[PDB]
């Protein structure tokens, strides 16, 4: 579990959306395995806006961030799951880390703020949905 909070917005894992997430629906991606919602309190976050390749994400299953190098945004098949039919996720970035399912929504930050979150993993891999090209949530 996980959300980035910032201005007006609560970013989820699309999979992991709240009854509330859907009912103050912004905007959503199931290509991506992202949902954006609406906040009536500002933010805590804010968003990175770089090409970097190196960070530190957030992993519940360990209670521990670790360090990573992780892959440019691209669309890598995804296996089917109880949440979505086998496909091509969109934006996703693969990195060698420990991740289990629930460790979905831990954020991944580099120096320049939040890049995205945990959103596939399994066997030594953890994938993360970027959200540096959303710039909509700047404003
Ligand atoms: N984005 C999706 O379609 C995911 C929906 C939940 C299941 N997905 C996974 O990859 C699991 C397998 S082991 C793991 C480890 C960290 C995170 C997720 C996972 C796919
Ligand atoms: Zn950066």
């Amino acid at each position: 579990s996980g959300a980035i909070y910032v201005g007006n917005y609560r970013v989820v894992n699309r999979h992991l959306a709240t009854h509330n997430d859907w009912a103050n629906l912004v905007w959503e991606d199931s290509s991506r395995d992202l949902l954006v919602s609406s906040t009536t309190a500002q933010g805590c976050d804010t968003i990175a806006r770089c090409d970097c390749q190196t960070g530190v994400y957030y992993c519940s299953s360990r209670r521990k961030h670790y360090p990573v190098s992780f892959s440019k945004p691209s669309l890598i098949f995804v296996e089917a799951s109880e949440y979505y039919p086998a496909r091509y996720q969109s934006h996703l970035m693969l990195a060698v880390g420990h991740s289990e399912p629930g460790d979905c929504g831990g954020i991944l930050r580099c120096q320049h703020g939040v890049v995205g979150i945990v959103s596939t993993g399994g066997n030594g891999l953890v994938g993360f949905a970027d959200v540096r090209d959303l710039l909509w949530l700047d404003e």
